[PDB]
């Protein structure tokens, strides 16, 4: 419902996140954890796999390790943004977590059962459809196509 | 036939879970092993306490310290773990197509990833062993607070 008033900023901290992470030779996923109650950042990221040489450093998981450790409470009134729809990997850390809402920038370079799987679960789940997160993430798969399949498990 | 190393990856899982214990961490341990000739992939634990990480659960951690991988290396692995895993590291399993994850024990934790995994073709083997549930219920009883912030309590 109405922390959708956050949903701008986090999708532009997330794109601004994959654009880095583009930047640096990386998968062009970002993401960002956002207080619900006052809009605070408690953290983003983007993918490590290519940067740190890490098989688990999706963008969702980066932007949960860049916030810290956090008492349990602190997450269920937050929103996590990412700018492609979520692994099950990433989508089972939201639902770890008790993380209300999953803003997703695009579900139509890459959708796994997650995204239902929230939904089922009971968590919200937007789908922006940006073309900023679209077009950068199908420039990846067209141009290195081999090193996306490596990011989820093919 | 993978089954047969089922004893060599419970028993580094849990040398990896004391050695978490002994660092001031949750002890959770894993390890992943190629089920075609029996190597050790990797082995992790918990480094919620070590590292300040919010993601490096004990399953976490083992699939971290194997590297990257070709994704066809995961379609023969057996995962082990400790304790049953939470709906992050059920995730990862299935993400990366790990048809086998061996647990340690259910008795101090489940979450709905045991059941799920199974409803998505993945083998599950809860082998009850009583050095697991004595080290994760010896850190429960000392720092319960510590084990609630791991699953987000
Ligand atoms: C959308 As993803 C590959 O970071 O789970
Ligand atoms: C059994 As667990 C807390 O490492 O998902
Ligand atoms: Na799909
Ligand atoms: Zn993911
Ligand atoms: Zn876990």
């Amino acid at each position: 419902g109405m922390a959708s008033k956050w949903d701008q900023k986090g999708m532009d901290i997330a794109y601004e996140e994959a654009a880095l992470g583009y930047k640096e030779g990386g998968v062009p996923i970002g993401g960002c954890l956002i207080n619900n109650k006052d809009g605070s950042v408690l953290g983003r990221g983007h993918n490590m796999r290519f940067q740190k040489g890490s098989a688990t450093l999706h963008g969702e998981i980066s932007t949960l390790e860049n916030c810290g450790r956090l008492e349990g409470k602190v997450y269920k009134d937050t929103t996590l943004y990412t700018t492609l729809s979520p692994c099950d990997m990433c989508t089972g850390a939201i639902i770890m977590y008790g993380i209300p809402r999953c803003v997703v920038g695009e579900n139509v370079n890459f959708k796994s059962k997650g995204e239902k799987y929230l939904q089922t679960r009971g968590h919200e789940v937007v789908v922006v459809d940006d073309e900023r997160c679209k077009k950068i993430m199908k420039q990846f798969i067209d141009e290195r196509p081999q090193d996306w399949f490596e990011d989820i498990g093919e």
